[PDB]
């Protein structure tokens, strides 16, 4: 297949107490295979259509394309974003520490505004810290569902999932308390990775 | 400030006949240039919202930061993507030409696809060939507006703005004879380098 | 205020086993009201963009305007959709039977459509029975979020709230158990009265 | 058919000089026919749905009828809402006029909000004075697309088209010149009316 599932670098409870093991199988294991399989579906359905000259319902699979493989990048990411505590840097350092005061005056600037835009979405959505090639600068973006309200070229660092399945079964409706606590599993190491390899564009 | 409006590689009338100067003049000097100052404000804006600690209206500048910028992208990936007829050659060839039939089967398979996503958007929007990082593959996306419909990530290697103000002036409603007038400027030297520059990540 | 949150019409735990008391609790005192607050919020700040003759945040305004009262609207006739099993009759009778044969061929055929536009949702959403005064018939609608995908002037018969947190903590991702269950407690009472004041204006 | 076109109260010439014949012509013959054309295979479509027990492309389908039908309903009463200057009154007065005093404190008042809400579109649009039958008030509403952006039950009283093609081929980008424009051809007797028959609910 085109797109696979990648497996999680560490045990489905290994987040704990702070994200549920719980919500990591059905995360995983059930949500994010959905979108697997929904990004491969639209891929076979879309040559099928080249194959038949059949374009009819390309509105629809243009959606379920882009619906499904942004929840397989976002999902992706997401997982290697964290990590036990205490198993990574609890703030960032080095090149990523310096850019972050660079574009937003502090940590503890990026971290308010990472958050307002976290518990602030008005529907399912995910607060994204993204590399932005042309302005050659790190921004936090406000995705919606998984597909929306994003610039073309922007290369996620660091996000976080707002969707309610994300937290509902530990946290409830307090998103406040979910996103206090995803911070203490932040894999920085991951971020920093991703910040060296995503400023080359 | 953190972005400017690009000139364009060509004289406003150097598309004729296929887009007319007056589209072009009005297109870059007016539309582009108002996405430019749209995204530089943003940032204006969530700096201000950083200092003063006030986040009250971070969806408002998370949209307008997302469709300003993605604006300013989308036409800076426009303008690099035409040519005047004759200024390159009217097929693709070597690894972008390969790629092509690779992930489409021929080159025509992606002319009907890409055309297809261009003429059936319900609402503003855009034709995107891009490349896929995580697959790494060719896909088409259909963008909504400027920011929807869209896997982050994305590479835009080949773009089509499908938003009236394109093409109204000189097609009126009939946006087929558009799309069909568009392929015999599309520079496939500048597709060709954001390709290579692509699959190196 | 302008708007109120409106009292259950029956006890939290009288949709039970269907809907639990727990999902009922929290969706109602929680959810709801953070709808109706936002609402009447939005209004009093468009009340003081006119007093200081500065809309420059007139779209964040309208979009808080329009999520807000959605949610308001689309739960207040959700609560009055349902009722205790063995309160209302398990199926349309009357007028409201004969207009779902009219418009969907049958009862079975109305429910499978109407699931269908429940489980498929990509994001949040909801599937909806409504009144179209226009054509003068009753259509099926999937609302995304709250206030998207569908026509002004729709008049709400039947909704039911396909968003997570009407959901998870009972049936997890399994979405269509929940609809199955949910067709157990719907009041076709309260439809046919909604049915019968939509059909004269 | 269940949706047809309807034809213009007026000759398509009547709104001159401040909406051009030619717009007239291509906006209804062309424009508002694709949309009760779409609107009606929509329907057809899920007709053929029901009888197959085939419900695969249910979301192409509802969006399809949203997108259609709201475009239909929209432009209906957009048509209405106009009429030659001079044929209708300049301002709003008795019941109407007394509506907009109550709720937005004058009709400079209203107009400056409707104005701000339709040149602020970021994207296709509409600005919309509609009846709040929850609210029991008269809240102007910014439409995205045809669809999006607004509660279910909403009357329209008075709309503008915000679209590229309501506009360009007289207004060019000046789209604050268009809605200056506008407000001349405003029929205040069919909004009167409108708001007579709106508020019953
Ligand atoms: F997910
Ligand atoms: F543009
Ligand atoms: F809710
Ligand atoms: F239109
Ligand atoms: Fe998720
Ligand atoms: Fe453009
Ligand atoms: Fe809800
Ligand atoms: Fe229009």
């Amino acid at each position: 297949a085109v797109y696979t599932l990648p497996e999680l670098p560490y045990d489905y409870s290994a987040l704990e107490p702070y994200i549920s093991g719980e919500i990591m199988e059905l995360h995983h294991d059930k949500h994010h295979k959905a979108y697997v399989d929904g990004a491969n579906t639209a891929l076979d359905k879309l040559a099928e259509a080249r194959d038949k000259a059949d374009f009819g319902a390309i509105n629809k699979l243009e959606k379920d394309l882009a619906f499904n493989l942004a929840g397989h990048v976002n999902h992706s990411v997401f997982w290697k974003n964290m990590a036990p505590k205490g198993s990574a840097p609890e703030r960032p350092t080095d090149e990523l520490g310096a850019a972050i005061d660079e574009f937003f005056g502090s940590f503890d600037n990026m971290k308010a505004q990472f958050t307002a835009a976290a518990t602030g979405i008005q529907g399912s959505g995910w607060a994204s810290l993204v590399w932005d090639p042309l302005g050659k600068r790190i921004n936090t973006l406000q995705f919606y569902d998984h597909q929306n309200n994003l610039p073309a070229g922007s290369i996620p660092l660091l996000q976080l999932d707002m969707w309610e399945h994300a937290f509902y079964l530990q946290y409830k409706n307090v998103k406040g308390d979910y996103v206090k606590s995803w911070w203490n599993v932040v894999n920085w190491d991951d971020v920093a990775l991703r910040f060296s390899e995503a400023r080359v564009a």
